[PDB]
């Protein structure tokens, strides 16, 4: 999947990522709303609010908007992890539920892994926006029991053991 850059400008880096930290796990939130993953990004990078999300992947394009060698502010976690030290992937059409969807989480499956791979960070480290403080963002994932599913092709590629052929 190819990931495209518009990376966040340091004047916004005190509003989005005002911290400079590694990131140890992931944070994999679904869209309530249908929109392509550069139209997030770019929202999201000229945003004001606190929160914010390092890469945005859609059917159609991947593009990463946040500074992984900084922090994201998107669990409203404060300091305790995601926030500080964890890569928020924004999965999006989740909305759509659909064909863009599935495509969707299939892009962000082989883009999570790059970041397990580059950043060494275990598939025991992707959580949902719920697990550090509850708000319930990888909704799709989370009630239809697709969360293990993406959890084990992030562990390959797509193709882990985890889809029955
Ligand atoms: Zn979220």
């Amino acid at each position: 999947m190819e990931i495209q850059k518009k990376l966040v400008d340091p004047s916004k880096y005190g509003t989005k990522c005002p911290y400079t930290m590694k990131p140890k796990y992931i944070t994999v939130h679904n869209t309530y709303n249908d929109a392509p993953a550069e139209n997030e990004v770019s929202y999201m990078i000229s945003n004001n609010n606190e929160v914010s999300f390092h890469i945005a992947v859609d059917d159609k394009k991947a593009i990463q908007g946040i500074p992984l060698e900084r922090n994201a502010w998107a669990c409203g976690d404060g300091n305790g992890s995601g926030n500080r030290q964890s890569i928020s992937v924004e999965i999006c059409y989740s909305k759509s539920g659909g064909d863009r969807y599935y495509k969707a989480e299939d892009n962000a499956v082989d883009v999570v892994r790059q970041l397990m791979s580059m950043y060494n960070i275990p598939i025991e480290n992707v959580r949902t926006h719920q697990s550090w403080s509850g708000k319930y963002c990888p909704h799709r994932m989370l009630a239809e029991g697709r969360w293990g599913a993406f959890i084990q092709k992030v562990k390959n590629g797509n193709v882990a053991t985890t889809s029955p052929t």
